[PDB]
Order: structure tokens, then sequence, then C-alpha cells
């Protein structure tokens, strides 16, 4: 009984869903959403409740809505801390990298006479807001993982966005030793490493002739 | 020992976690952000992990990020459901009301040249995708409540997103009896009646001038 990702054959909203099942060991299946007549059927046949995707098939459920799903997961494999207060660190870290992300990925989409506005914006956001808030997490407790000595969905959270900081600038993780340093023991763990090798379900940037491409096969 | 409610003497993001601890019962305290120098001393004292507001006081912690804030007073207060089927369903339906919730709030804040488009958008958007979807919920099970039979979140978010479709326009709601039927019984809750009540501490839309006002008075 696989899940099953029903999402566009890219990383937007489904990667961060599809990194917390890797690192929790969950195989799982994808059906890619090629086409405007795929995506139709999905909500004519009543499988989207606000007609969006991201939406998994897990547990008898056709879940949608991003927080929702990695919210269910986390829980159901244990990621998602021990109690209520560590589920409050776990919950106000995880929305930081989630605001970072999303303002990251939106470079992309942005007006050509804004993107590099928009750019420069996000990198300060970066390295003047965000980075320094983690390396300071962890210089506060000189511990492994961001929250309670153990691996939680926060420390994936957090390595996926390195690598999209790494991507964008990577001379932005220079001025953060324990965040370098938590970046590869992250990446070490077996779960991990099994999805930063080639050939997995992990998924690549988009480059500007797909995006372009995919908004006119589309509506974007 | 009151939760403090830091944030702009607004409704914005805190209005929410403002309603959640409202229909708990819970009795709150807020200090209002009035100037600059209100929030650059929050900041500068340590108080916001990512230099953002909403922030509240709780349980010996300052905690920020909405949903961080809101899934804790949730939890604590019972109103988050009874296992992690339930709280998927909340999650859910919560993350579809927040979404709508920000696109009928942004409105406001949109240029004069796209206003008429995006109003024209949101209201089409809860008339044919949000409301139909939560009058389908009602219908599929007939119970009071949108999940396990009992006051949950959900129900306060919900209540809380009608008022403000309301206030957009009130022929939205005319073609959903059961969401009708829901607000009304909600409403008159001992704790939500409470709130309702002029003189609580719920707060009311900003009008154009406070709007421009604020936006100089700040960053904004
Ligand atoms: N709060 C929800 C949000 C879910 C959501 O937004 N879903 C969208 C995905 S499209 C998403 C989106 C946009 C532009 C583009 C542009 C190029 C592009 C290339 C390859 C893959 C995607 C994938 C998504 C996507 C876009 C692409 C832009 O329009 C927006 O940013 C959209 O959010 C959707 O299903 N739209 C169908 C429709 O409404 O009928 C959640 O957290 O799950
Ligand atoms: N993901 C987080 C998000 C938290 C967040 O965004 N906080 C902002 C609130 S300002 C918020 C915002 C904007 C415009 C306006 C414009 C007019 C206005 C009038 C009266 C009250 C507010 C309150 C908020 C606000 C604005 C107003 C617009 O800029 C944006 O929409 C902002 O999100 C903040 O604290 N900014 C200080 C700063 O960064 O240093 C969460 O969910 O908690």
């Amino acid at each position: 009984g696989k899940p099953v990702l029903h999402y566009f054959n890219a990383r937007g909203r489904m990667e961060c869903i599809r990194w917390l099942l890797a690192a929790a060991g969950v195989e799982f299946e994808e059906k890619f959403i090629q086409s405007p007549e795929d995506l139709e059927k999905l909500k004519k046949d009543g499988n989207l409740m606000f007609d969006q995707v991201p939406m998994v098939e897990i547990d008898g459920m056709k879940l949608v809505q991003t927080r929702a799903i990695l919210n269910y997961i986390a829980t159901k494999y244990d990621l998602y801390g021990k109690d209520m207060k560590e589920r409050a660190l776990i919950d106000m870290y995880t929305e930081g990298i989630l605001d970072l992300t999303e303002m990251i990925g939106q470079l992309v989409l942005c007006p050509p006479d804004q993107r590099e506005a928009k750019t420069a914006l996000a990198k300060d956001r970066t390295k003047n807001r965000y980075l320094p808030a983690f390396e300071k997490v962890l210089k506060s407790h000189g511990q492994d993982y961001l929250v309670g000595n153990r691996l939680t969905r926060v420390d994936v959270h957090l390595l996926e966005l390195l690598l999209y900081v790494e991507e964008l600038d990577a001379s932005l993780l220079t001025p953060f030793p324990l965040l370098k340093a938590f970046k590869s023991r992250i990446s070490s763990l077996p779960n991990v490493k099994k999805f930063l090798q080639p050939g997995s379900q992990r998924k690549p940037p988009l480059d500007a002739k797909q995006i372009e491409e995919a908004r006119k096969v589309f509506k974007f």
C-alpha cells in the first residue's frame, strides 16, 4: 500500500513531501499530471477537495493541502517530536523554512522587470534573517538535530532548504559553520543519502524553457 | 498567566489566533505595536525568532509563526480532534480556509488597477471552489460540526471566514443552506457569542485611510 503522489513532474510544493517520505524510508509512487486533461480528470472525479494538487493517496484518504499532508506523514512515521512543546518548536521552525523556500522558488516566476530586485531581497532574507536564526538554534544547544536531540521532520525540511540556498548562491552558506556541519551530517543518514543519489525520485530545478513551456501547456 | 498577543492593532494574521483563544474561553492580553520603535524593540530584545509578528507569549515560550501558534493552542485546549486521521481532515480544511482568508484580506492591499480583477477572482473562488467544498463536507455527514461531531478549531476558522465572506459580498452565502445553519449554530456558542459582542477584542476590517496611514507609518 504505497502512498501515491499526484503532482506535476517537478519540485513545486510536492518536493517537501517527497523528502519527508524518503527520509522516513517510505516507498511511494507518483502519478504525474502531464496535461490539462489529467488535471481536469482529477477534479471531475471528485479527488481534489479544493481542485488543487498536491494530493496524496494514503491510508484511504485523498489528502490535499501541503501542510496537512506533511503533518499527517510526520505524525505517522514519528517525525513530529514527542509532545506539544516540541511540536511548537518544530512548527515554528518549519514555517520559517517554508516561508524562505517559497520566496526562493517564486523567483523563476517573477516578471523579468521585477526579478533582479526579488532575487536580492531573497538573498538578503537568507543571509540576514533565516540562516542566522537556524545557526543560532544549533548554537543554543550544541546538539546534532534541531529539536529534541533526535531526528524530526524539521531537520529534513532544513536540509532541503540548504540545498536550494546552495543552488541560489553557494556563498550564502559560507558564514554559517554549524549549518555547514549539520548539512553534512543529515546528508549522511542512510535514507537521505539514498534520496540524494542519482536515479531517486528527487526532482531538479526547472529551467526557463521548461517553466515557460509548462505555463503554456496549462494555465500559469 | 494570560497569553500575551503581540501584533499591530488590526486583524492581520493575529485575528485567527484571537478567535481560537476566545472560542476556547481563554482570556488573553494584547500589546499593540503602534510605532516602528515598538517593533524594533521587540526584535532587539530577542522576542521574535524571525523578526516578525504575530508573536504570542504562552507557557514560557515566545512563539512566532501563525500556524505554529494555532497548532499549540488547538492542542492545549482540546480543539485539535482526537487522532491523526481527524487531524488530517482538520488540517486539510483549515489550510483551505486560510488560503481563502488570505486571498480576501489581500484585496485591500492590491493596486487600483488590480483590485478589480483580484476581487472578481476571489468572489469566484469563494462561490465555486471553497463554499461548495465545505457545504459538501456538512452534507456528507449531516452533523453539526465539521469534524468528529464535536467542536474543533476548524469550526471556529470556518465561522471566521464566513464573516469575512459576508463582508465581501453577502450574496455569496445565499446558495449554501447548510453553511448558513452552521454559521448560526456556531455563533450561538457562549464563548463565540461573547467574542461577537461589541467591546470584545475582535478586530474590524481596516478602511482605506487607516491602511494608507499605517502604510506610511511603517515600511508596509
Ligand atoms: N495552499 C495549497 C496550494 C496548492 C496550489 O497552489 N495548487 C496549484 C498548483 S499550480 C502553482 C504553479 C504556478 C505557476 C507555475 C509555473 C510553471 C510551472 C512549471 C512546472 C510545474 C509547476 C507547478 C505549479 C505551478 C507552476 C509550475 C502558480 O500558478 C502558482 O504558483 C500555483 O500555486 C493547483 O493545483 N492549481 C490548479 C488550479 O487551481 O486549477 C497547498 O499548500 O497545497
Ligand atoms: N509566515 C509568517 C508571516 C508573518 C509576517 O509576515 N509578519 C509581518 C507582518 S506585516 C504584513 C503587512 C503587510 C502590509 C500591510 C499594510 C497595511 C497594514 C495596516 C495595519 C496592519 C497591518 C499589519 C500587517 C501588514 C500590513 C498592515 C505586508 O507587508 C505583508 O503582507 C506583511 O506580511 C511582520 O512582522 N513584518 C515585519 C518585518 O518583516 O520586519 C506567519 O505566518 O506568522
